[PDB]
């Protein structure tokens, strides 16, 4: 496709979606077996492989609508991609949500003008897919994960120059803000595949608290690992 | 409050809130013991009763957000109600989406401005309490019920000179419209308090496929259950 | 129709339209003979009955845009309504309007949505149909009621975290907030039949001051002859 | 003021507000007594002087929401200006609507964002005073000329790639485009004073039918002398 | 056309763009030979005449996108106009801005609504021609002005409750504020012609500094100069 | 910075802005001495070097507003990066516009939000630098490019399913589609830093026509000097 080098067939129809792709990097070389590097344009790196006997993939989306549109609309039209997983981190809006912590995105809400181009007049609120939500959350609440359940704000604004709304949205019960599950979730919903996000409490918005890759390694390994049990289901 | 006569105490922490106040009656009725009704203010019926040993409400909404809104609000702010389920009806937009199945809303579309007004510029995606969702779904699965948990629009106008939109937010796997839940999941969520929309599927909108109350009786016995069965736990 | 259980025929052209159904009930006992009751779908209680006579009829709505919105394009396109009189209450917004005023809605302002969607990029001004808003007028002014003709906020949120913005079109002259006239306005338009809203003012939104039903009975029953009397017009 | 050079006290506190500064000469001309030019600023000619004894002014305004915004904040915030009739043209929407009747705009709708940028959110409806609009309906009525009280709309685009939409207000009982209504009626509402638009239909937009000044000059003369009448009242 | 009386061929190809109709005349009675008045319906002056042996026109437009956007229109569509130059004034918003200064708009915010009802969901950048640009930017520097190429703000209201958004354009560069640019580039671009503004500044915002025709007479010469030197390239 | 994991001092003040990180790479490779790769954070290879004797970097912004958002926030804010020169790639939406096309944006429509969110109500046009622009117009054309300055489209969305509004754009002038200069041209202005967009055309949108890197390679360098011979000045 336009950003994916990848031959037909190169790219299993489940894959997991990390914002960075040197974290497809990690993912592949530390979960999967059998792995090929299937893409390196623009350095987002895509690779296939095997866990526990299933091929599955990952795929770097970048940040941001606009850049996971463009991988899950190839993918999805492209590659023949079923199940797609983001795996990311997001920041904490709320006290109650606590580094560390796993977010599974039911929906998520926006500053995005995708949805209102596409509905126009319409608040579109996009849905993970239940099942997928429902195997995660079984599979992060068995590996003893703090799994919490519920709403996310999709970003375009990593750097706003008002917290008030995202505070209000947390007032509101939104979790975390990350930049990429409205785009996922509406674009499986339009081609009737199957999408979550699974994240990582990296950051606390409002505590200032923040963490490293290797300071959430252990508990992103684990959600690696309940977003690969849920893909390979 | 000033729409419900309730005295302070009378109305229960959990609460059913069919759109129709005859069908609170109903409800009333036929699934609970030691009835009062403690309100007739515009005839829009609430009673409180105790099901299997524990005491529960119903109240009716009307239809539309800003009925809803009028009653949610009260009963959270005035009457302390801590988990709300919607029980109601709604017409599915896909064909895969058959008539008689329970719709659990994890999130909602809109065309209201009612969240475009309290944050502006954004989407907001109204979310469900998940673990009433939970408790729902698999009250509902045990029961045998089709469930379907996934997105609906919560519309303002029953009566749409166009029902393109509509067929496109079905494409993008909205499964049905109704007319209340985007303002019950938003309120719940300003006020920190847990709701859930269960919904029977009464007609499906294309199709012209309708049912009277008794032609869904069964079934909506079934789903006022697991509501209830949710709603006890 | 879908919330209307009449037959053809049993709805009279004239018909007052109150928010409360117990309101229509009220009405119909009160003013008008040869009564009976065409609805009681949703406990919406529609009557048709005599006054001075002529054939009338009062159907309750509701409360909201969405919720009369059914109800009027019910009447409207299935039972052939032609004149349509919401007798409604609502809330004052400037110290200069006092209660037990009525007021005549010229046009009113929203927070919907509603209009927005029909004609995308515009603002809809509903305007109530000149001739009887005269009629009423005139009416109210020989009964010697308090009558002010302007501006109302039609809207979706009862329960508004601000009141800022009400502040605001009260001092552009917006009179008082109700919850219906923009619907009825715009369908009637749409539909080439006649409409206004007249309403009491029970409530000041800034001082406080309410009244119950009987603290505004005599005014109210006043109000309800001047929207029969330009309705027998 | 920025735009017009009179002398405090030069401006009547009753004036006709003729979009074209040519119209307002004519009308100073033609109706009134005792006249002084006291503006040439932008050649927007205002003008004051006596009609059946008593004092008035006639300003041009110019075309567009911006144009009479500027004189009319002017001519109220700096000349304390307290009755404003605009007296202008308008083009039919519909068949049902005839070149050379006077529409008496009781509310207008715009494709304008200027209430959008007040009242974020909302749609405005701009008010003509009731006792203004009532004035001009007798006057008009006694004058034996064809009267049309109802909506219409403020365009800023006199050509419109499009006038499907222009077509659908026309559907809602819109009567004829103009370009000033709203902002009018807004800015007077703002400020507590009372404005009122009659307008003459000078052309359908459909049908394609256009009139010279001449050509609805009777006509024309004699709306002139309601939006006088009105005004000395 | 509607608005300008002028026969076929009378209009130049070229044509300067006052907003004030008087301005038209000076600039054709101080730059033009050969000068004929091909308009003056609604007052709106419009010339023809030769400049250093160039055929250039000089056509009033009134103040606002609507009134400009009618002459535009006319212009560019029954008169075969191709290089538009909007000669202005505008208003400085920051203190780096002087009166006097020259202001070339490469482009223009608004807030109008003519461009979002073109292109839903979008926001448009109205555009300079940059060869126009070029041309006077340079024709300007020769002439020893104190030129400034920049972003300005095309307002549908002078007189705003409140100048925040007005600061903080400033604050994001907009130079200064006036009252057509955003129509004039919009349409010349429709139309595929070539259009420019170039602003004296005549005013500031927020330090009050205002000026008379005759304060800034030398600039505007000067900046009429150009205006016309780029033209008859 | 939270992306780039340079230290103080480490970016250069004037800096290139690709959205592939491999062009980064390519362009410090090709182009500048005495290279130091600053960044490798999610992949994101930033530069500094040094050409012709000046120091400059070159930094990846990934593709999107979101994305780039990022990245010039922190280069600005944290880095203290001044001259700005986006070098990227679009699609041509005009005939007009032809493959190899270097263009270089005047400013940027966009179907973003992320103005809107700043402005509301208002229509916020990214201006460029004009300093700059001349610069690299100067640069490009003694250099023998074809070069355009033009209005482009910041798309949030590559895959759209209709290019309607993308065609309607390109009536009105605009030139090519690309994914990052409203950011880069609104923070810039925020920051009151300059920036400049540099576009080679890729590809045109309706004829289909697509390049690679190398069938593109001696126009991109050639741009590429522009960009860099515009930000040594
Ligand atoms: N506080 C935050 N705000 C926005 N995005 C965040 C945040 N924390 C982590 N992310 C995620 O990481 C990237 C931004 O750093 C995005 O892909 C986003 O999903
Ligand atoms: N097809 C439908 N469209 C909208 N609302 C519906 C529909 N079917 C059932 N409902 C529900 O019933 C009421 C409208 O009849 C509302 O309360 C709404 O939630
Ligand atoms: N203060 C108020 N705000 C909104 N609606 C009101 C108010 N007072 C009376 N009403 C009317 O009564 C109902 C809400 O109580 C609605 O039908 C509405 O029209
Ligand atoms: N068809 C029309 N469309 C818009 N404005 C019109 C029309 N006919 C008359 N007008 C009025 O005349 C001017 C435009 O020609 C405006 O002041 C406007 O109010
Ligand atoms: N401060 C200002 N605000 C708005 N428009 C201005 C200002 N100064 C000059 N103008 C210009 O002059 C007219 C308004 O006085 C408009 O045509 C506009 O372009
Ligand atoms: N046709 C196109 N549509 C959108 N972006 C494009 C196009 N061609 C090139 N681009 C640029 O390349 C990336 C998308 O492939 C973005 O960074 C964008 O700026």
């Amino acid at each position: 496709s336009v950003h994916i080098e990848a031959k037909q067939g190169e790219i299993a129809e489940s894959i997991l979606l990390p914002g960075d792709p040197l974290r497809a990097k990690y993912i592949a070389e530390t979960f999967l077996e059998d792995v090929t590097c299937y893409n390196n344009v623009r350095g987002m790196l895509g690779f296939t492989g095997t866990y526990k006997g299933k091929r599955v993939s990952v795929q770097g989306t970048g940040m941001g609508v606009p850049s996971i549109s463009i991988y899950v609309n190839e993918l999805i039209q492209s590659y023949g991609v079923k199940n797609l997983i983001r795996v990311g981190t997001c920041g904490a809006i709320q006290k109650d949500v606590k580094v560390r912590d796993v977010i599974i995105a039911m929906t998520a809400c926006t500053d995005s003008n995708m949805n209102r181009l596409t509905f126009p007049g319409f608040d579109f609120a996009p849905a993970a897919n239940f099942d997928l939500l429902k195997k995660a959350y079984d599979a992060g609440t068995e590996k003893g994960l703090h799994v919490r359940v519920g709403n996310v704000l999709t970003a375009d604004v990593f750097y706003r120059e008002s917290m008030d709304m995202v505070k209000k949205l947390g007032d509101y019960g939104v979790l975390a803000v990350e930049m990429e599950t409205t785009a996922l979730y509406t674009l499986a919903a339009k081609y009737g595949v199957n999408a979550l996000s699974v994240l990582t409490v990296s950051d606390h918005i409002f505590t200032g608290e923040e963490t490293t890759s290797e300071e959430r390694q252990t508990t992103f390994n684990e959600m690696i690992e309940i977003a690969l049990d849920a893909a390979i289901q």
